[PDB]
């Protein structure tokens, strides 16, 4: 019996957990929920709450706590412990009737649950790709201390390379630890993406894209944030760098394919140039259930593959010209130190800037670009606490230099 | 260092794993090779003694044993254990120095070859899909017996599904072993097919396809017997059963889908639905070079998958009224008893006659039809020297009844 806490419980990742969830503890008794921890949804915790029952609610937002209680008095023969706050996130992380941690709080404010699920040497099933981006350095000298930690990857194309490794050379080393290419004979990444929805635009149709035409027709069900990312395929870049992070692998050995019908997740060259790959519907249940269960698998009753009904896979190389957050992504990798930190943070804001019908398309990648360029390297606090200020600092400070540079443009 | 020897060294999967052997060595040096064992090519075994230098050299054909020590007298520093026929073939798979075995023999002298293997307790490399088909009891009941025993699967969609397969679990059991499908957590096959050249063509043209029509576009570099049996779907039919029986998979679990563009080389889905393919360019290099490495990879200089470039592949169900021969194999194999070695036997005969133009295309599935109908089911005996002995006469018996048909035809 697998005991498990969600964090993000209501975000995207997090209903998709309880769903999954649920429907293989109808086949056979194999999770229990244990803990429940939302930003600020507290009507939707509330029944979350009732169905699931777990033994911990955590509200963060401390005005609505009392009114969480509010709520789930009125759940009969129920009664949970109710946190609020880093107090309560650090409650649930250290309960020894924890072992894994679904992490779907998913901007750099998840962090901070990760940090404290790696400190209580947990099993992390991470849907925060910004962690990893911001803060991997951090994350991979913390895992080295905590020796039982486990970085769990749930972005679909992380778990989809994981699961294309031979859990016999992944269990002699783990995620976010050096030479894990080399021990589980790696050579090269298929980084597979949907492309989003302005693939096949001409520059000057480019030029013109809103926020409206990216929300439109998701290849999946997501947040309005990442929905923006896929469009500019800043998502890839992102996802270029947890990459490199999570499995030690060199950025010239990672390559962005765009696969339009999102059914293989991305895709493994190994040192004998045979390739492995990993398949399924677009659906989060999958990655999230592997991460949950591995190094083993379990039943599902989810629907099965119909090749022959899918019919055609398609690939190609994304175009830079149209795409440049890639290039950009790929350039802050490679410079390593904190760019990649100013990359996240400085996309944050256009991104968002983007989103709301402020800025244009490729406004979004001159800001980034803009905001790379005026950094300059620091010097890499050995401390590890002095590193977190660190990285706080230059994401702070990357967040008010773009919106700065924004503000001095008409 | 890992120690091969190659039995049939200068045929067709011979000299490609002696060939890949050669790439890997220049790259880093890791193989040892054994020993070589030849039916009665003199010259060229002498030729291949004197690049691999093996410790074991065995001719079967006794008539050649004096000129070959002759031969290789002229090989400095060289001064090998000389063997010939079934002798030196026992002597070499007792060796303590030999790990594993490359089969490249077929007909009863590769069963032969293989059940010495076995007994041996070696890794046996079996690139003859025939022998698991016909003989497929006979091998489970000897891998039971020599438990240290492996089989390893080389034709390439069985080497692709078995590199599909998480090693944490393979090691816990092995091919042709009763529950290795639950151990796997393995709940259905997709067999992919090239689909052979007749994948377009309506019933009244495939009534009149000619041996010649079938030996056109090949895709893969392969011998004439296969090439009829792609051509007819028997290939796949036989394959069929060879999952079955190296897997563990029920027949209603084994899907086959033609995929012509021969880079996915069969898929595995297991019991959460997720589903795991190996890919690469159509090259039986790959196999046999896992085969020889399980469960580790070493790196090669073979030319990379090129994704983009592929761009796009495709998938579809084959029709069964146009390639009967994969509807007899499922019923054969679902059957049980010797059906098989019976479809098996049928095929050698039929497949040969529409080779030489002596049948039509929808002849070879009605003779091996009527074969299959004649043939009673006998009680299968508990013991191996039996057993053997059984699937000797009945394979015998179907040949006969096979050409037995075609002679009485007009
Ligand atoms: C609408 C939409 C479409 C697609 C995404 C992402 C989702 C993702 O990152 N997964 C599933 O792991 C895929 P991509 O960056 O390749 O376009 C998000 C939103
Ligand atoms: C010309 C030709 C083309 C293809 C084959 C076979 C080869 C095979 O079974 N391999 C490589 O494992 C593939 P299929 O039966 O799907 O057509 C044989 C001959
Ligand atoms: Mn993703
Ligand atoms: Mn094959």
């Amino acid at each position: 019996p697998i005991n498990v806490a969600i964090f993000g419980s209501t975000g995207s990742i997090g209903t998709n957990a309880l769903n999954i969830i649920r429907e293989c503890n109808k086949i056979e008794n194999v999770f229990n929920v244990k803990a429940l921890y939302v930003n600020k949804s507290v009507n939707e915790l509330y029944e979350q709450a009732r169905e699931f029952l777990p033994e911990y609610l955590c509200i963060h937002d401390k005005s609505v706590y009392e009114e969480l209680k509010e709520l789930v008095k009125n759940i009969k023969d129920y009664k949970p412990i109710i946190l609020c706050g880093d107090e309560g996130m650090k409650e649930i992380c250290s309960s020894n009737s924890i072992d894994k941690i679904v992490i779907g709080i998913d901007s750099f404010q998840g962090l901070y649950s990760t940090m404290y699920a790696i400190m209580n040497n947990k099993i992390v099933a991470l849907a925060n790709k910004e962690s990893i981006v911001s803060a991997g350095f951090f994350l991979k000298k913390l895992l080295n201390i905590h020796k039982n930690a486990k970085i769990i990857p749930v972005d679909s194309e992380h778990s989809a390379i994981f699961q294309c490794l031979d859990n016999n050379k992944v269990l002699k080393t783990k995620c976010l630890q050096d030479n894990f290419s080399k021990i589980n004979n790696i050579n090269k990444i298929f980084l597979c993406s949907s492309g989003g929805p302005f693939q096949n635009l001409t520059m000057d149709e480019l030029k013109n894209v809103t926020s409206e035409n990216a929300l439109k027709h998701p290849k999946w069900k997501m947040g309005k944030k990442i929905t923006i990312d896929s469009a500019t395929m800043m998502n890839k870049g992102l996802e270029v760098i947890e990459t490199h992070f999570l499995f030690d692998v060199d950025y010239n050995d990672i390559e962005v394919i765009v696969h339009k019908e999102c059914i293989i997740h991305s895709c493994v060259e190994f040192i004998d140039k045979s390739v492995i790959s990993q398949m399924y519907y677009p659906d989060m249940q999958i990655p999230i259930l592997y991460s949950l269960t591995w190094p083993d698998r379990i039943k599902t009753n989810l629907k099965p593959l119909d090749l022959a009904q899918v019919s055609t896979l398609t690939f190609h190389k994304p175009s830079l010209e149209h795409f440049p957050c890639i290039k950009l992504a790929y350039q802050a990798g490679i410079k390593g130190n904190f760019y990649p930190t100013v990359l996240n943070a400085s996309n944050e804001i256009a991104n968002n800037l983007f989103l709301n019908n402020k800025i244009k398309y490729f406004d979004i990648s001159s800001i980034i670009s803009q905001v790379l360029e005026s950094f300059n390297s620091q010097k890499v606090s050995e401390n590890s606490e002095d590193l977190m200020k660190q990285i706080l600092q230059i994401h702070s400070w990357a967040k008010d230099k773009a919106t700065d540079i924004y503000n001095k443009h008409n």
